[PDB]
DNA sequence: TTCCAGAACATGTTCTGGA
DNA sequence: TTCCAGAACATGTTCTGGA
């Protein structure tokens, strides 16, 4: 039911983890190309359905921590 | 200024002649320029607001034109 | 039947040049 | 000082091949 990365509604098991579509799409883009990833506030950003956009670097670390994997 | 003329989200300015949010501004540009084939899946009278503007891009674009938006404007 | 990765499709946010 | 168009950047959602 809940996305392990942002607590939004999970659509299913993506890349090894239960996530929503946004996190599924964000993760793949994160590992492939990227998007500026180095936090300012510094690794303590609250990643939820409403503030996930606020910090791209914290979102990804949480994707990794959650154990999402392409391979 | 105040609310978006199209969806009522907070407007960021006058874009293409009308007071719109940034989402509606980018949406209008794509509606006029891209290859689309819009037709309301319902009765062509959907309520377009912040949480629902994604539900029917056909009526959203109709609202944009209605409200006077036009690529030939500031 | 039921599932998901990725492509295809759709949407939203920041930046700032040249007024 | 302030404004916006569009480029560049960033994000989210549908669809379905091939299991
Ligand atoms: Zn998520
Ligand atoms: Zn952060
Ligand atoms: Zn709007
Ligand atoms: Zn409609």
């Amino acid at each position: 039911r809940p996305c392990l990365v942002c607590s939004d509604e999970a659509s299913g098991c993506h890349y090894g983890v239960l996530t929503c579509e946004g996190c599924k799409a964000f993760f793949k883009r994160a590992v492939e190309g990227q998007h500026n990833y180095l936090c300012k506030y510094e690794g303590k950003c609250i990643i939820d359905k409403i503030r996930r956009k606020n910090c791209p670097a914290c979102r990804y670390r949480k994707c990794l921590q959650a154990g999402m994997n392409l391979e």
